[PDB]
């Protein structure tokens, strides 16, 4: 209704995220190109998500069903800057500041436009992502492309179980649940410039995991990095499942363990990211595992393509990452190799297009 799909939907097994740069120059020309791409993409994304044949498409999905395809479109602040639309950049749309430990690859970062393609089927996701690319080709070219994955519905004991990441951790437990007032408050913009109300702000970070170093820790040490048991996801301040535990039991940051130590370490990931240290502000983490084989030096390159939605990145992603960068035990085992912020606007009205209000 009011929102773009692909945010509150349960994330399916496959992701293809493409950031694009507008290829013309000059504010008037960039403005025209930006509207043209948004116009074409809004219409095409609807055809594709309905499972209808797109004019000019390739037969790479012939013989397939729609497979939960969602297509979510965001604008980079550079698109508005390049188009001379600076006055319509809301306060929340501020640039993500450089932070200690950053190792951002410029070629994999930023972008005028971002397209999140999700589907349960890998061909469906790659195919739709290439169709969006084809349709924008005269006005925009990919700047970077990330493919990601999560466990499949078919193989899961239950398709609704929280995914594990490549570190073996349950990843998503304290996300707000879709359809709840907590989710709406955390995720959707509800004030400010009209064009972004019922939108959300997306922060992408391609976070490499140092998995060989990770594997040298025993599970006790790995659990202590996060603040939750790796086995069952319970807070280390709470009992494990079977001794009264449940993953909904919130962490208690002053509880003592049986050996008298602070149960959740002062540098535990969950301690430093918890809303109670950040004014109650939560975020929707909708990330995907990635595995890009070997980097240029022959070293493994796999991790988490982090993708968080929030009403205000300043008080969500940025405020939390500032704390993590200063002290998180997890920092030993991860490297942020990219960053991109996108304003993901509300759903277009019938016959309109995404972010059309910028062009009034
Ligand atoms: C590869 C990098 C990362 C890994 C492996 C990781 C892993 C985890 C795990 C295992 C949990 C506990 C279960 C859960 O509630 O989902 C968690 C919670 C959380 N993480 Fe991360 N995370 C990473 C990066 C980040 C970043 C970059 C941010 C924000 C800047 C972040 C923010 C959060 C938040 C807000 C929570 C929930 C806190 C709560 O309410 O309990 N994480 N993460």
């Amino acid at each position: 209704g009011r929102h773009q799909p692909g945010i509150a939907d349960r994330p399916p097994a496959q992701l293809v995220f493409t950031a694009y740069d507008l290829t013309t120059s000059g504010p008037a020309a960039v403005r025209t190109s930006l509207a043209a791409v948004l116009r074409t993409w809004t219409a095409a994304a609807a055809v594709l998500m309905r499972g209808e044949p797109l004019d000019g498409a390739e037969r790479d999905t012939q013989g397939l069903g729609p497979a939960g395809l969602t297509i979510t479109i965001g604008l980079g602040a550079s698109a508005l800057r390049r188009a001379g639309l600076d006055a319509q950049i809301p306060a929340e749309f501020a640039d993500i500041p450089a932070m200690p430990g950053d190792q951002l690859d410029l070629a994999r970062s930023g972008g005028d436009l971002g397209v999140q393609v999700c589907a349960e089927d890998p061909m469906v996701a790659v195919s739709a992502s290439r169709q969006m690319r084809r349709l924008a080709a005269q006005d925009a070219r990919p700047r970077w492309i990330q493919r990601g994955f999560l466990r499949s519905a078919a193989a899961a004991f239950n398709p609704g179980s929280t995914p594990r990441n490549l570190m073996g951790q349950i990843d998503g437990t304290d996300n707000p649940g879709p359809g709840t007032p907590r989710f709406d408050r955390a995720v959707w913009v509800s004030s400010g410039p009209e064009w972004m109300r019922d939108g959300s702000y997306l922060v992408c970070r391609r976070i490499r995991m140092l998995l060989d170093a990770w594997a040298r820790l025993d599970e006790t040490a790995q659990s202590a990095v996060i603040g939750r048991r790796k086995s069952d996801g319970t807070a280390l301040s709470a009992p494990p499942v079977g001794q009264g535990g449940a993953e909904t039991i919130q962490p208690d940051f002053t509880a003592r363990a049986a050996d008298g130590s602070l149960a959740i370490a002062g540098n535990a990931h969950v301690r430093l990211s918890h809303p109670s240290f950040h004014g109650g502000i939560a975020m929707l983490r909708r990330g995907y595992s990635y595995d890009d084989g070997l980097d240029s030096a022959g070293e493994p390159d796999a991790g988490l393509f982090f993708a968080a939605y929030q009403a205000d990145p300043r008080t969500a992603f940025v405020a939390v990452q500032r704390t993590l960068a200063a002290g998180d035990a997890l920092n030993t085992f991860i490297r942020h190799t990219s960053s991109a912020l996108f304003a993901v606007p509300p759903a277009a009205p019938a016959g309109g297009f995404l972010a059309q209000g910028l062009f009034g």
